[PDB]
């Protein structure tokens, strides 16, 4: 049945032992839940997906943890109700290969594509498509929940169960294990992008430009930014914006399969402040998934409420300032939330820095947790490994509503993480 194995996040930290259940046969997991259940509980459950996730809500020391990566059927996909049904263990590159053909688009992709729809939907992913969008929940239509029970729930996101589809939505497997869903996807003519390019001096100047309207005209926008250069230097940033292009704008050896899938001197002179900038402005420019999205550290992500940009300015400045350096840095704008309480995504200022393990990090990101919590924001779950109960309770202010339902879904807490008992969601 079970193996014992050390796991840990993406970030390969915090690590602790489980016993890791393998199998394909959603059977065998409904009776490992059922034993889980009745042995009083215990340490409990929790399902596991392609373990990209860089917190410890996909791990579960002392208990049992289910890798879901077997259960990887795609069960249909139909291009004219543009829905696809898949069991929870698909990952999205998977989803996508299998899509392309149909003129489907997977409607919300984060960074990598190998993640499973089941982490999908558990942390609410969102990617450089936000703001026209919404994150993953938005988009699954119905899903089979396995709860403490034993029983198979059919949810949607409305009608009645609504409540706890809006629970599971973000609940990072903590009212029980996605075996299979039905997501809606994006209609599409092709697989590319058409991009345009621009390049910002200050950071007062990438506010400007996420500001003055033009990121309606772009579906997909993201950016990377200066986190180390002192001001006003400091907050610069490569934005890349785009759409998904038509058969008729592509270029004629393209338009044949158009759903096809497959530092010297200058450098830091300003020659190369002209390079960086030439380079990236471009208007129309065609691209693939690859070229426009798709190219020892603690990984930190926040937003800060749209309208208190000047606290979010004072972040950044912070940051800079503190002798922790960030070379990786993705800035976005998010657009509407959606309804499930512990979503990670609301409108506003979105940034994903990458610091490098040192002397008084930790008592450093502490510090900004709490800049964060101050201005409104919030942290991601599924970058998070360090944070209190306390900022996690006061940032997510619905987390009392959370917990009701997931108390009345599970209420021996059969279902349980490494997570849930640091952030008391238990
Ligand atoms: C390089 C990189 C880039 C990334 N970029 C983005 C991004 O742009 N946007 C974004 O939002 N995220 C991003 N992420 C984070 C990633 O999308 C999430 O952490 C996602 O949840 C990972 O999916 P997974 O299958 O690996 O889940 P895991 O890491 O295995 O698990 C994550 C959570 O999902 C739950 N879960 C998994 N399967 C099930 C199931 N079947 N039933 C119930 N619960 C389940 C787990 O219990 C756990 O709570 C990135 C991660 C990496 C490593
Ligand atoms: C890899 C480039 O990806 C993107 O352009 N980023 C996005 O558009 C985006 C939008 C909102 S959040 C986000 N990206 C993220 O949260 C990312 N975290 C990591 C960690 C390691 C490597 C790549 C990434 S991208």
């Amino acid at each position: 049945t079970t193996t014992a194995t050390r796991l840990t996040g993406w970030g390969r930290t915090a690590p602790s032992v489980a016993n890791v259940l393998r199998t394909p046969d959603a059977e065998m997991i409904v009776k490992a839940v059922a034993r889980v259940a009745e042995s009083g509980g215990g340490r409990g459950a929790i399902a596991r997906g392609l373990g990209r996730s860089y917190g410890d809500n996909a791990q579960n020391g002392g208990g049992l943890v289910i890798d879901m990566t077997p259960l990887n059927t795609i069960h249909s996909i139909d291009a004219d109700t543009k829905l696809v049904d898949i069991d929870a263990g698909v990952n999205l590159d998977q989803l996508m290969k299998a899509a392309l053909p149909f003129g489907l688009w997977v409607p919300v992709l984060p960074g990598t594509r190998q993640v499973t729809v089941g982490g999908a939907i558990a942390c609410d992913i969102h990617g450089k498509n936000h703001h026209s969008a919404g994150s993953f929940g938005n988009h699954v239509r119905s899903m089979d929940l396995l709860t403490a029970d034993g029983e198979i729930r059919h949810l949607t996101p409305t009608g009645e169960d609504a409540e706890l589809f809006w629970a599971t939505v973000g609940g990072n497997g903590l009212t029980g294990i996605i075996m299979r869903a039905t997501i809606e996807m994006t209609p599409t003519s092709t697989a590319y992008f058409i991009a345009d390019g621009d390049v910002t001096a200050s950071l007062d100047e990438t506010i400007a430009l996420h500001s003055d309207g033009s990121e309606a005209r772009y579906t997909y926008s993201s950016a990377w930014f200066d986190a180390i250069s002192a001001p006003p230097k400091l907050g610069r940033a490569a934005v890349s914006r785009g759409r998904l292009a038509t058969v008729e704008q592509l270029p004629a050896k393209l338009r044949s399969e158009p759903l096809k899938f497959d530092a010297n001197k200058y450098t830091f002179g300003p020659i190369g402040e002209l390079w960086y900038r030439k380079s990236g402005t471009y208007r129309g420019k065609v691209q693939n998934l690859t070229q426009f999205y798709h190219p020892g550290f603690l990984q930190y992500q926040f937003v800060i409420p749209t309208e208190a940009v000047d606290e979010f300015k004072k972040i950044i400045g912070v940051i800079q300032a503190s002798g922790h350096y960030s070379f990786l840095n993705v800035f976005k704008l998010f657009g509407p939330r959606n309804q499930a309480p512990l979503s990670f995504p609301i409108p506003g200022w979105n940034i994903c820095v990458d610091f490098p393990i040192k002397d008084g990090l930790g008592k450093f990101v502490s510090e900004l947790d709490r800049r964060v919590l101050e201005f409104g924001g919030r942290l991601y779950t599924a970058k998070d490994s360090r944070t209190t109960a306390e900022t996690f309770h006061a940032m997510y202010p619905r987390v009392d509503e959370w917990i009701s339902v997931r108390r009345k879904v599970d209420p021996l807490r059969v279902f349980a993480s490494d997570m849930a008992r640091r952030l008391e969601l238990l």
